[PDB]
């Protein structure tokens, strides 16, 4: 019980922390019901509005006024942000020449630059090219601060999954708010974006930006604003703890706008009626540049100005149901609209038929607006599975469409589709004296920020999944130095030790300075304990496991002129022995020729062998793989099509490929205990993926084999799966499909390496700092 009898006299946005019995006065008080009966009078005043007007100058103080423009006002801290413009012949902070602040210029008793996080809701990253025209404040910390052109937010593209996602640095499935609203069957409670259930924290994990801080004895302002209260007394607020005494203030401030994602959805993104949102965000961001200037502040803090998603044209028009699909909808609850998360209406319900209600939703309309995957099959960019509160059924809806259960506008615009989709990219811009000037940086995902707003904080931040270091290049100073991640398992390289007698694998052959070329980058680091041999080859090398008994990792590099040269009819099933490797830790045919569903591959190409001798090199038993055969259908196109042609249109390509374990969703390597499927009557396991990492120079003008400065990376993280279900083209030849998988399936260095536990580019001759932000690049296709 909270006693409302007392007062917020002199409280109003107190920065304490006050429990029951008492009533609270600071922002949150509303949405618990706990504050004191003089709120809304004391704290929330609305008189005379928010701006000073010629006839308010050096006025006598009015306590009743929303804010003051009389002559004590500024030591008070309390004026209209335009008061001095007004009342003293200052200029507008827009109408001033931008200047680079090459250190802070902070006023006495300020130890280092504040930080003001202001976050836009559904702020397409495209709005920006509307321009000083309409967003002149916002334009000139663009155009003088650092910008990149676009961020990418994490799927779900909604507002709770990436507001908290930006405060923590982890993905949803790791933080657990995966959606804006969703059923977690532990607690059987429902979450939602509005009502009262979100305010318990145990919905909440991870560790977010206000916490860390405070942990680390660095006060936070409120990152929390009640919907009742204007954003013009939000922004005084600020400058009001601004203006605290030095042993008050705090170092941390967020303000938070619903707009232009209200406007986006009424009236879709492209709408002229967009145009006014934005003026009205952009003259909230000059309150607050004139409120800093006032205080000789605007060349001491850091401002971020950033966003939580994009937004997409959906209308009413445009509205797939399940209902056309499935027999009885009124048996299941769908999470609906851009994206689908399906579960039985009753929960545990024991006659809920996933296998047969995918079965319905596979490839049934020539149009069909969505697709049904089981969370593990989604692309594992997406990071969208290890969780109980994401259902084990999800659509994946197409950019444009909403997703219904049935037919039993006002709306033209929505979003929370795939987050490579570029209607769903969002803003960000730094300013201040610890981003660089006037610096274009390239698009980065929203995972980074928390890193960097704990090194612009001077804070150690909380295990997250941002690469700290990537966004180096974001920074004049405070920067983070990287460190090398320590190999944790030597190779061994063996010579000949056994004769081809040694063998018996039921594997026949009817007929009978490698680094250099092949490991530009050094070889890669194994992180993890466990035993590997280095194998070199004419055309090839690799990290052989004697565990896994296949390569982690199959390194070559394909010139542009290279060619392409095909497997004799006679080699077809050629597979040999290689005395270099134990019997013991070798696959065998055997298991391949009496498995009636598993076929097998190679990682290094035969079709890319440098001479009718060396493609004998490709047939070892060690750079062997098990394969669906629909998996083959792929992996064959993509050894023999399209690595040349990657070669040709790059200047050369380097190639590592390897097998991927992720048996339990979680994005990391599996240990041998996770591992669930082997080759039929053998201890041959099975990967879930295939990953393949393709490297060449950014100058294309130079070969890859001979790159002087930045690498061009593209890679992918392919499903290993007994069908093509995903694919609903692929009956028709592998050109009219494959790519189009391979698109949705593109990943990030770092993907594979949380996936494989192997560290890349260790021997390069770029910075370490480089290096991370070329490992976080994702190719989007878009
Ligand atoms: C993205 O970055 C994150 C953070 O580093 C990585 O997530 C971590 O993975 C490691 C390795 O698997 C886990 O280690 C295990 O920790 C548990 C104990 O963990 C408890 O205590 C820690 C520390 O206080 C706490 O962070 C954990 O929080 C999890 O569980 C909470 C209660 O259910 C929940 O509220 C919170 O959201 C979080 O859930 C997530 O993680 C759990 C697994 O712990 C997972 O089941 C769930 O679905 C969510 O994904 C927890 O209270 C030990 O007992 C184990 O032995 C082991 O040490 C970390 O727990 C985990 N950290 C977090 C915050 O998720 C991701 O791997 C990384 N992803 C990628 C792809 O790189
Ligand atoms: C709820 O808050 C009110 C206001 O603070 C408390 O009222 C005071 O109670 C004391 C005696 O306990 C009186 O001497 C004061 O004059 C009261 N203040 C006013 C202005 O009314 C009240 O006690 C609280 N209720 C509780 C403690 O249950
Ligand atoms: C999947 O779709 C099929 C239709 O293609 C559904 O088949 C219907 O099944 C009902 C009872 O199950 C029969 O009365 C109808 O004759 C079938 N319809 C047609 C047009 O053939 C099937 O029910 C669907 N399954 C699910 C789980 O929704
Ligand atoms: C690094 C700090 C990051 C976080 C700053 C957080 C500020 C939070 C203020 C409280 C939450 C406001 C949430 C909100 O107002 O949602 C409006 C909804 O219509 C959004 O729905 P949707 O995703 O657009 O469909
Ligand atoms: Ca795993
Ligand atoms: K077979
Ligand atoms: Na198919
Ligand atoms: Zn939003
Ligand atoms: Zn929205």
């Amino acid at each position: 019980w909270t006693n409302t009898s007392g007062s917020c006299k002199g409280r109003c946005f107190e920065l304490q922390e006050v429990g029951p019995p008492d009533c609270r006065c600071d922002n949150l008080c509303k949405s618990y019901s706990s504050c004191c009966h003089d709120f809304d009078e004391l704290c929330l005043k609305t008189a005379r509005g928010w701006e000073c007007t010629k006839d308010r100058c050096g006025e006598v103080r009015n306590e009743e006024n929303a804010c003051h423009c009389s002559e004590d006002c500024l030591s008070r801290g309390d004026c209209c942000t335009n008061y001095q413009v007004v009342c003293k012949g200052e200029s507008h902070w827009v109408d001033d020449d931008c200047e680079e602040i090459r250190v802070p210029e902070c006023p006495a008793g300020f130890v280092r630059p504040p930080l003001i996080i202001f976050s836009v809701d559904g702020f397409r990253a495209s709005y920006m090219k509307k321009g000083s025209k309409v967003m002149p404040n916002i334009e000139k910390l663009r155009s003088c601060g650092t910008h990149a052109p676009y961020m990418r937010p994490v799927y779900p593209t909604k507002t709770f999954p990436n507001l908290y996602t930006l405060a923590t640095g982890l993905y949803p499935e790791s933080h657990g708010i995966v959606g804006n609203s969703m059923y977690d069957p532990v607690f059987d409670a429902t979450f939602h974006l509005r009502g009262r259930e979100k305010f318990n924290h145990r919905w909440w994990g991870g560790q977010p930006l206000w916490i860390t801080a405070t942990k680390q004895g660095v006060r936070a302002g409120t990152f929390f604003w009640s919907v009742s209260i204007p954003h013009e007394r939000r922004i005084l607020t600020i400058l009001q703890w601004l203006s605290l005494p030095d042993n008050e203030r705090p170092s941390v401030y967020a303000f938070y706008s619903e707009q232009p994602d209200f406007s986006g959805h009424k009236y879709g993104p492209f709408g002229p009626e967009m145009t006014n949102p934005l003026r009205e965000i952009d003259k909230t961001v000059g309150q607050l540049m004139d409120g800093l200037k006032q205080l000789k502040l605007h060349r001491c803090v850091n401002v971020i100005f950033v966003g939580d998603h994009g937004m997409e044209d959906v209308t009413c028009d445009r509205t797939e149901f399940l209902s056309n699909y499935l027999t009885n909808v009124d048996d299941i609850t769908l999470v609906p609209g851009t994206l689908g998360r399906i579960r039985p209406k009753i929960p545990n319900n024991l006659k809920y038929d996933p296998k047969a209600i995918i079965a319905n939703l596979t490839c049934k309309k020539p149009d069909q607006h969505f697709k049904p995957y089981m969370k593990q099959h989604l692309p594992k960019r997406l990071h969208y599975a290890n969780n109980r509160r994401i259902e084990d059924l999800h659509l994946l809806v197409e950019r444009r469409w909403h997703v219904a259960r049935k037919p039993l506008c006002f709306f033209q615009g929505d979003h929370g589709f795939d987050n490579k989709v570029n209607s769903m990219q969002t803003v960000f811009v730094g300013y201040g004296p610890t981003f660089k000037y006037r610096t274009k940086v390239p698009p980065f995902e929203n995972i980074e920020l928390y890193n960097v707003m704990c090194d612009l904080l001077g804070l150690k931040p909380a295990p997250n999944n941002g690469t700290h270091g990537s966004l180096n290049h974001l920074l004049r100073t405070n920067t983070f130095r990287p460190t090398l991640p320590e190999e944790v398992s030597r190779p061994n390289y063996p010579g000949i030790m056994y004769l081809q007698s040694d063998f018996d694998l039921g594997c026949t052959c009817d007929d009978k300075s490698t680094e250099e070329r092949h490991l530009l980058y050094g070889r890669p680091a194994v992180l993890y304990r466990t035993s590997y041999d280095i194998l070199y080859h004419t055309d090839f090398e690799s990290g052989y496991s004697e565990i896994f008994l296949m390569p982690l990792w199959t390194s070559y590099t394909i010139s542009k002129q290279a060619e392409v040269s095909s497997i004799p009819e006679h080699l077809t099933n050629c597979v040999r022995p290689d005395v270099r490797v134990s019997p013991g830790f070798s696959q065998n045919c055997l298991a391949y020729k009496n498995d009636k569903q598993m076929s097998y591959g190679f990682l290094f190409p035969p079709y890319l062998s440098s001479s009718p001798e060396a493609k004998y090199d490709a047939f070892l038993v060690t750079n062997m793989v098990p394969m669906y055969p629909a998996f083959k259908r792929v992996w064959t196109y993509f050894q023999r099509v399209l690595v040349k042609k990657y070669a040709s249109e790059r200047n050369g390509v380097n190639v590592i490929s390897g097998p991927i374990f992720d048996y339990n969703y979680n994005g990391l390597r599996d240990i041998e205990d996770e591992i669930k499927q082997y080759v039929e009557g053998s201890s041959i396991p099975v990967p879930t993926h295939y990953y393949s990492i393709i490297t060449s120079c950014l100058d294309f003008t130079q070969p890859a084999d001979k790159c002087d400065g930045p690498l061009s990376v593209s890679s992918f993280i392919l499903p290993h799966r007994p069908d093509n279900d995903e694919s609903c083209n692929s009956s028709e030849d592998e050109s009219k499909w494959v790519e189009e998988l391979m698109k949705m399936h593109t990943a990030r260095v770092r993907d594979i390496e949380h996936l494989t536990g192997l560290d890349f580019y260790r021997k390069t001759s770029r910075s370490y700092s480089e290096i991370l932000t070329l490992k976080t690049y994702l190719h989007t296709y878009e």
